[PDB]
DNA sequence: CCGACGTCGCATCAGC
DNA sequence: GCTGATGCGA
DNA sequence: GTCGG
């Protein structure tokens, strides 16, 4: 918070980029500028000391120096006023509503969740439930509900089969002590590259039949995205509707998905680029060696995480160490 | 100057 | 009905 | 909007 007002700022511009004008590139870039800055030590006394931090260009440091002089931005507490625009850039915040819907729906003047309430015949399924749960799905889960989610997950995947692996990666595997939502991976000795899909959906069913799961965003052979609760409580207050997502890995290509979807972000991009540097390519599936002219070669066998660290000369990292 | 900038599974649309 | 495009989330 | 080939 040493330059919360320039990195709230930034933010704020960001979502109207992405949002209303539909510049993702400059959503992106916004980010990346609050975000550096978010790390820098100091508070800021001009544009041109922003200026220095990578991803912080000509503009920005324009941009700062009025907020510095002024307290504000001219351009953001105009948008802000303006109806159409403000009306489009909040409507994003139901899931299932991107800038395209948002934008249409505010085009035949449906602006607000009470417009969307009332308006339930021209929302697809996925928008009925983000609007259903609008409130919970901006609500973070704190550590301790995440672990009775998993103590579920994991009873009821061994129990529909043994043999299942399972893992809750995301933040918190990293350790976090809140979350925003469940990140399950799951794999099955008779499930690989070279290969039933009914693996996924047993394993959906189980849970919604155990009530867990309540209700279903998308569903495909390989990737399960959802809404679960814990049961309540005897007579206490009802737990918040949280968001799960449960995918489904190839064997040979599940430790390469663990890694991947631990993260963090910034982990995953450093680990990626010293990679390179030792002559491997890493994604989300696979660890490949590079010839001389570049040319990838076939997949590496990968039995562990470990594996991926070994094969790069990586000492391997604890998960609660990865937040770069 | 000017193109890159994460990527891909699933739901649903647009065209045929 | 089928194929490819588009929107969306993360 | 920022970066860099
Ligand atoms: C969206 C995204 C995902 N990931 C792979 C690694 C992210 O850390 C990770 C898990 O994704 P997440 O749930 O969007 N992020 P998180 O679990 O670290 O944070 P949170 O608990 O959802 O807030 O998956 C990336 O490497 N880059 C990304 O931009
Ligand atoms: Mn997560
Ligand atoms: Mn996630
Ligand atoms: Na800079
Ligand atoms: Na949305």
């Amino acid at each position: 918070t040493l330059n919360g007002g320039i990195t709230d700022m930034l933010t704020e511009l960001a979502n109207f980029e992405k949002n209303v004008s539909q510049a993702i590139h400059k959503y992106n870039a916004y980010r990346k500028a609050a975000s550096v800055i978010a790390k820098y030590p100091h508070k800021i006394k001009s544009g041109a000391e922003a200026k220095k931090l990578p991803g912080v260009g000509t503009k920005i440091a324009e941009k700062i120096d009025e907020f510095l002089a002024t307290g504000k931005l001219r351009k953001l507490e105009k948008i802000r006023q303006d109806d159409t625009s403000s009306s489009i850039n909040f409507l994003t915040r139901v899931s299932g509503i991107g800038p395209s819907a948002a934008r249409k729906f505010v085009d035949e003047g449906i602006k607000t969740l009470e417009d969307l309430r009332k308006n339930e015949d021209k929302l697809n399924h996925h928008q009925r439930i983000g609007l259903k749960y609008f409130g919970d799905f901006e609500k973070r889960i704190p550590r301790e509900e995440m672990l009775q989610m998993q103590d579920i997950v994991l009873n009821e995947v061994k129990k529909v089969d043994s043999e299942y692996i399972a893992t809750v990666c995301g933040s918190f595997r990293r350790g976090a002590e809140s979350s925003g939502d469940m990140d399950v991976l799951l794999t099955h000795p008779s499930f690989t590259s070279e290969s039933q899909p009914k693996l996924l959906h047993q394993v959906v069913e189980q849970l919604q039949k155990v009530h867990f799961i309540t209700d279903t965003l998308s569903k495909g052979e390989t990737k399960f995205m959802g809404v679960c609760q814990l049961p309540s409580k005897n007579d206490e207050k009802e737990y918040p509707h949280r968001r799960i997502d449960i995918r489904l890995i190839p064997k040979d290509q599940y430790y390469c998905g663990v890694l991947y979807f631990t993260g963090s972000d910034i982990f995953n991009k450093n680990m990626r680029a010293h990679a390179l540097e030792k002559g491997f390519t890493i994604n989300e599936y696979t660890i490949r060696p590079l010839g001389v002219t570049g040319v990838a070669g076939e997949p590496l066998p990968v039995d562990s995480e470990k594996d991926i660290f070994d094969y790069i000369q990586w000492k391997y990292r604890e998960p609660k160490d990865r937040s770069e």
